[PDB]
């Protein structure tokens, strides 16, 4: 009989739940990538109680075999392209099940010293394999923390640049502060202003089109910020993208951030996506113009193998986050950095993963999922019905079907596509138009999956065209 | 040679790991539960850079042993009894391996069906256990939804009523937005506040004394609500507490209820810790009248044997929810839980609460809070017995305030000395609070390995660091 807590009864269920696990791994690609069931599925599964006597762990594994694994997308199919990776690794799940263990919960350096420090360090580690400037490192001013997600990363900056907006001229002033940011934009940015208040009418979505790649020109938003000075309104936040999710296009952190520092504009780059592949130097080039920033994001839970969640921030004034953050009328007390108390111990998974595989295999990582989405494009470059849509930076290509009513036969492909099981891919639009989207970051994808991808993409492209 | 993902040396590490962690638990009893190492020690024990070649996993094991491990309080010592407990469980540990096995997002329930139906029925299958009104049941308008903690769970009723209040009133009206609480009232409520962009000047902290047992009194609600609105302020929102963070102190939600609803206040429910406790039929008692409830939140991974992070937060209308957190500005089918919570993806948090609930029981949890509420018990006799000391609120649950009594020598309050040497002795470990401004010392059963012994040994350790302060 399982007991609440006991060390054997953990060590002997434990073996068999890392057993399961690896067979799950073991026999991914048996699986259809994308779910087939349908809404509402599972709760003719289940009883509609829990029950009043335990249940098997037998019986458990088998429901997860029979009732939960068809309901599932597997996100580490080796043939999962769809939206962005969220990495799943060997190191990454041994600090996970590490952290479960200990089972602490560190809001204040006292409840787990170790649990603040080594995110400390941790922190420091990943800014220099990214060659951030100083101003993010823990020693000085500014300072980094692990996020739960990108969508609170933003929250949390937006909150602080508010704040210090708001306690210098009166809270009466929220009506007249203006947010920027591209239309390239993710939509955590939007969610953010509507939960600190920021009224609709002052967030500034600058059109990008294809002459700039999508990159939000800097002209704009100094054209934009000066007709809002004129208009009274306060300036007070932009969010640059590095890598953004429809076409991986690239802000010029540089211009964008000399005029916000000009005008008093909390400058926020996000990296979620493409920040890992900064730690090529190849790649660092692309978040040159950072040192401007007032904050950076880069999501380790996306391509750096570090199992979700683990978001990373950094700072140059951990100040502002804490004094807007903080409830109390030396050392870091992460609870104010963030909009939970409690938090576990994230850091371990990220030091587990930095450890175990090291900078140069990470690096290799990125660069082999570059070179198989450089495969994809040469592949897609090769069919004449197909066509490139934006430029490739990383891992992500984007294409879609060379025009030829009603209908639009790139849904219709992508469709039939992830109807097949054989992969899963997503759609995103550019200028009005719909994009097939092939994102290479899971870990066990190869060339072959990569080249049966493409198989199918066109066998199923061939049929539906006859 | 280490890969990014691999079944087999998956297999291998995580059975090496398993057997780690079991290890961890064996003799975690020979910690001190109260890390003593001093700020700073870990930068000057690890490199100051990413290596650039792999290390082994014995070398990192050995780490964690020799530099983390020190600097580790166990939440999960018998012997700790700070603050809440955080639980872990075999079931809660089982299902966190499998959540980061699967290594899923669901953000939306294309992304993954199961992860939100699965939810959709274990908050279905705690609300019945919990005998919450139909409202919150998923079949209707209401529904249920898991959390990263109370502090978001709070943050996003907040936002929600809120929102509610202001696209029918305008934006220019959030100046006049007023929120009630007890002085008791976790500061979680300050913190959303602050952040959904609520004026300082309009939180009405009402205060509580021991004649209620710091339970708000609602003649002050009403008062404060009448004062508010000859004043042209709109209430708009009100916290109650179920098992108060001080002294488990328990709001009566009928009578606030009832002002709330006849003024349109939000009416939100914060039983964080005391929530777990209502599924054992002689605790209920204390969420009657959460049917006035708005919402109403329950930390599993308190004192129901989950994992952190698994908050628990009902609501009776769920498009306030998706209405104020939605981002599509058309979109009025399935549940996309996105639009419950303040992040974007989340992961498979429903699995360590459907096999806690499968492999323990309603049966076995009720006996394991009862069980716990009997050591508090115990311990609450073994302080009423000695003079030196005293009880000063009421146990209702697994927690016992106390303190040591002043007495004046030849005027001096010992408790946080008694508290500080304690915490030191590396024995155990508690916290303390404050009520009506006197320290007070905190003694919360709440672990799973604690058991009797612990309690007796705590007490021993406790009387006998007072005698040494006495004299
Ligand atoms: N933001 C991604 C989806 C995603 C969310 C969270 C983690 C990973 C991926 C997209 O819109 O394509
Ligand atoms: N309630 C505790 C914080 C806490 C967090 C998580 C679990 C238990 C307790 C406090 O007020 O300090």
């Amino acid at each position: 009989v399982l007991k609440p807590m006991d060390s054997e009864q953990l060590r002997e269920y434990g073996h068999l739940m890392v057993d399961f696990i690896a067979d799950y791994y073991k026999t991914i690609e048996d699986f259809p990538v994308l779910s087939q069931v349908q809404p509402g599925y599972l709760h003719k599964l289940l009883p509609d109680s829990a029950p009043d006597h335990p249940e098997t762990l037998d019986q458990v594994l088998d429901d997860v075999r029979a009732k939960i694994l068809p309901g599932v997308t597997h996100w580490q199919s080796p043939s999962f392209f769809a939206y962005y990776p969220s990495n799943s690794s060997v190191a990454g799940f041994l600090g996970e099940m590490l952290s479960a263990g200990l089972g602490i919960v560190g809001f204040s350096w006292v409840t787990s010293p170790a649990a603040t420090e080594l995110e400390m360090i941790v922190l420091d580690w990943v800014a220099k394999l990214l060659n951030l400037p100083e101003q993010f490192m823990s020693k000085g001013n500014g300072g980094g923390v692990i996020q739960g997600s990108a969508s609170e990363a933003v929250l949390v900056v937006l909150i602080a640049a508010r704040d210090k907006v708001l306690r210098s001229v009166g809270k009466n002033a929220l009506e007249k502060l203006v947010v920027y940011s591209s239309d390239q934009t993710h939509s955590a940015l939007q969610k953010a202003c509507q939960i600190a208040g920021i009224h609709p009418e002052n967030c500034r979505v600058l059109t990008t089109d294809s002459s700039t790649n999508y990159a939000l020109r800097p002209e704009s938003l100094q054209e934009a910020v000066s007709r809002d000075l004129e208009a009274g309104l306060i300036p007070f936040f932009l969010c640059a993208n590095v890598g953004t999710t429809s076409s991986t296009a690239v802000d010029p952190l540089a211009a964008l951030g000399k005029i916000a520092n000009s005008n008093g504009i909390w400058f926020h780059v996000d990296a979620a996506y493409a920040g890992s592949a900064c730690i090529c130097p190849e790649y660092r080039q692309y978040i040159d113009g950072v040192e401007t920033a007032d904050s950076f994001n880069m999501n380790a839970h996306k391509w750096f193998l570090t199992n979700f969640d683990c978001s990373l921030l950094w700072v140059k004034d951990q100040d502002s986050l804490t004094l807007a953050l903080s409830t109390n009328p030396l050392v870091v007390d992460y609870k104010d950095w963030q909009i939970p108390l409690g938090r576990r111990f994230r850091s371990l998974k990220l030091w587990m993963v930095l450890r175990l595989y090291g900078s140069e295999t990470l690096k290799s990582y990125i660069r082999n999922h570059i070179k198989l989405a450089k495969e994809f494009e040469q592949l897609v470059s090769q069919d004449p019905n197909f066509e490139i849509v934006t430029p490739r930076i990383f891992a992500l290509v984007c294409f879609r079907l060379v025009p030829v009513k009603c209908n639009n036969r790139n849904r219709e492909l992508l469709d039939a596509v992830n109807s097949s099981g054989k992969l899963f891919m997503s759609h995103t639009a550019l200028s009005g138009k719909i994009v097939l989207r092939c994102a290479i970051g899971a870990p066990l994808t190869e060339e072959k999956h990569v080249k049966e991808a493409w198989k199918i993409i066109q066998e199923e492209a061939s049929y539906l065209l006859h």
